[PDB]
């Protein structure tokens, strides 16, 4: 049976990474279920490099900054003639802004982030029910549907997102995630009485190197050494075109430090199930994703060590404080060194 736990483990022990399944489903026991995506992205084998990377500073070189600004302005169709530029320096970081005060379109570029948005895009992605953070509930998951909006197909929308990442010169995995922000995306914080829900597609693309995306884990400064964030390039579009473009921190590969064979995900899942069985008293669990990612660890002088990890994303149905039986589905995760299987402490 395709849904037996031992058969699922065996299916995750493929000698060729490209032959692993993309989804697995099985019951472990009456308090632990697996209904999970398997993500090995564009990895070509289990032999993976570790290395050193340098942070890409988007704003330190004014020429490079303005070059990024023009690509973002093309994407959101910003009227550059009527825009007002502003600039600030904060703790050695340069911040550049371009605002169209008539339309409320804006571009903001800092050392490790860039955001271009229309007024409608801003409200769809950041003033409504949709949220981009995995923690604490993975609210985005309810918008990951096959609905086709009426202004363009999901296939045509994906072609525009792929073309935009190429224009921005950001290498991303072939797999992206699509969120459909239709009427279910309730507008919570309108700015004016004229603001309404606007049908929008939101793609998450994943900047990568050697076919493996940088970590999609929540911030965990104890583990990474810095205020890390989820690696997703967010591209949204409505009937007017691209409406929101958020670029996460990017990195430039400097050198390979070591290369080795990583564990098959069977080894990770069996170890993670053994761990999760011990946390049974804290609530029922459902494993939702096993993913091969590159984690960054702060080193020195804007350099980071880049090493492969296996991330297990799961939900736990936890009792709400002060409640006798009311529970909340919490989005949690575990991280393993992909070479050794060392489990990292996630507090
Ligand atoms: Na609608």
């Amino acid at each position: 049976d395709l849904n037996d736990y031992e058969n699922v483990l065996n299916s995750l022990d493929e000698e060729q990474i490209g032959k692993l399944p993309q989804n697995i489903k099985c019951v472990v026991n009456d308090k632990l279920n697996i209904d999970s995506e398997i993500n090995i992205w564009d990895a070509t084998s289990y032999y993976v490099k570790s290395g050193k990377v340098k942070a890409i500073n988007f704003s330190e070189n004014k020429d490079k900054c303005y070059d990024l600004m023009e690509k973002l302005a093309k994407a959101i169709n910003l009227n550059k003639d009527v825009c007002v530029q502003s600039h600030r320096s904060e703790n050695g970081n340069e911040i550049y802004l371009w605002d169209n005060n008539y339309t409320q379109d804006s571009i903001a570029i800092r050392n490790d982030s860039a955001l271009a948005e229309t007024h409608d895009g801003k409200l769809a992605v950041s003033a409504s029910k949709f949220g981009t953070y995995y923690s604490p509930f993975n609210d985005k998951d309810k918008f990951r549907t096959d609905k086709q909006l009426m202004f363009m197909s999901a296939e045509e929308a994906e072609e525009l997102a792929v073309k935009t990442a190429k224009e921005l010169e950001i290498n991303v995995c072939e797999k992206n995630e699509l969120y459909v922000l239709d009427d279910k995306n309730t507008l919570i914080f309108p700015e004016d009485d004229t603001d309404k829900q606007n049908d929008t597609y939101v793609f998450f693309m994943f900047p990568d190197v050697y076919g493996i995306p940088y970590s999609r884990c929540p911030e965990n400064e104890a583990l990474t050494g810095y205020a890390n964030q989820e690696n997703h390039l967010v591209i949204a579009m409505d009937e007017k075109g691209i409406s929101f473009l958020d670029i996460p921190p990017l990195y430039d590969w400097v050198e390979t430090t070591e290369t080795g064979e990583i564990l098959h995900p069977s080894s990770i899942l069996s170890k993670e199930v053994d761990k999760l069985k011990k946390y049974v008293t804290s609530g029922d669990i459902e494993v939702s994703e096993i993913s091969l990612e590159y984690m960054l660890f702060a080193d020195k002088n804007e350099t980071y060590d880049i090493k492969p990890v296996w991330v297990v994303y799961y939900y736990q149905n936890q009792l709400v404080t002060g409640e006798n039986s009311y529970t909340q589905k919490m989005a949690l995760y575990d991280v393993y060194d992909a070479y050794t299987g060392e489990e990292y402490r996630i507090q």
